[PDB]
């Protein structure tokens, strides 16, 4: 599913992540726009680790969802990596939060850094009535 702008918005405030470890909506909005245009099935293989980064967040299968293909990998999220391809959002939502409780927060995604940090990030969710 490629979600719109405010139709992700009040979803994920729903799901409860506006303010989640310190991060507002609009970082969460700013980073599902970078890594995936909103999209729920967007994947992404590198070649160079044998990885796969999966969903809307674009979680990566080296460590926090399991896809049997990735060697010598974990998965701290504890699902497939299939769960993170759901048009529903909960589990991708349930293991971005995950994601952030580690020592980098929102850092942890590189494309966060590139496009959202130190951005001015209100426009992804202004209008949306979050």
């Amino acid at each position: 599913k490629v979600f719109e702008r405010c139709e992700l918005a009040r979803t994920l405030k729903r799901l409860g992540m506006d303010g989640y470890a310190g991060i507002s909506l609009a970082n969460w909005m700013c980073l599902a726009k970078w890594e995936s245009g909103y999209n729920t099935r967007a994947t992404n293989y590198n070649a160079g680790d044998r990885s796969t980064d999966y969903g809307i967040f674009q979680i990566n299968s080296r460590y926090w969802c399991n896809d049997g293909k990735t060697p010598g990998a974990v998965n701290a999220c504890h699902l497939s990596c299939s769960a993170l391809l759901q048009d529903n959002i909960a589990d991708a939502v349930a293991c971005a939060k995950r994601v952030v409780r580690d020592p980098q927060g929102i850092r942890a995604w590189v494309a966060w850094r590139n496009r959202c940090q130190n951005r001015d990030v209100r426009q992804y969710v202004q209008g949306c009535g979050v």
